[PDB]
């Protein structure tokens, strides 16, 4: 599985969903997650993220390990997203800010 980590929060560019062959992104108010059962690990999404927030599960930084289980839990509750949409309004003010998990919305 590929994992969305911290920098997606409050950026949510959605560029990643275009390239996904299996449509395994689920949508929340200010973050996207990849559903781990569904991902086929084709890695096509991780060059597409402008926030460079996607990682192979096995490459998630040490300090972002929480995101692996978080993607798995929220994918079960959040709706499937299959079409790109516009980035959140202030997405590049927040792009690159560390510690955005305190801002996540369910
Ligand atoms: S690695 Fe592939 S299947 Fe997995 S979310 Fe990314 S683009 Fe979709
Ligand atoms: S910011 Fe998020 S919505 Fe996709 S393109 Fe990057 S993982």
């Amino acid at each position: 599985a590929y994992v969305v980590t911290d920098n997606c929060i409050k950026c949510k560019y959605t560029d990643c969903v275009e390239v996904c062959p299996v449509d395994c992104f689920y949508e929340g108010p200010n973050f996207l997650v990849i559903h781990p059962d569904e991902c086929i690990d084709c890695a096509l999404c991780e060059p597409e993220c402008p926030a460079q927030a996607i990682f192979s599960e096995d490459e998630v930084p040490e300090d972002m390990q929480e995101f692996i289980q978080l993607n798995a839990e929220l994918a079960e509750v959040w709706p499937n997203i299959t079409e790109k949409k516009d980035p959140l309004p202030d997405a590049e003010d927040w792009d690159g800010v560390k510690g955005k998990l305190q801002h996540l919305e369910r």
